[PDB]
């Protein structure tokens, strides 16, 4: 009774760490295309505030 | 011996279940501002494009 229990707790130990391995790479993908638009959003603003005061002066 | 076995993959399992959920809150919030920074870049674009045109006249 002990070794089927065993085994079946094992089973679902690597079943639920490989989908948690899984979801934090993509975590971590998703990590980058927030930096890459926080790059971007910082570089459109100081496009925008730039072209601003040109056109004032 | 199954008493051991027993012991680890019930420690395994609530690592796993906690590592799980963190990285299921770290992905929503990733997705939030991720497009929250996205339709910032859109406005920003769009106001770039607005004032240059504005510029050349």
């Amino acid at each position: 009774e002990a070794e089927k229990a065993a085994d079946e707790s094992e089973r679902g130990m690597k079943v639920i760490e490989s989908r948690a391995q899984k979801d934090e790479e993509k975590m971590e993908i998703q990590e980058i295309q927030l930096k890459e638009a926080k790059h971007i959003a910082e570089d459109a603003d100081r496009k925008y505030e730039e072209v601003a005061r040109k056109l004032v002066i």
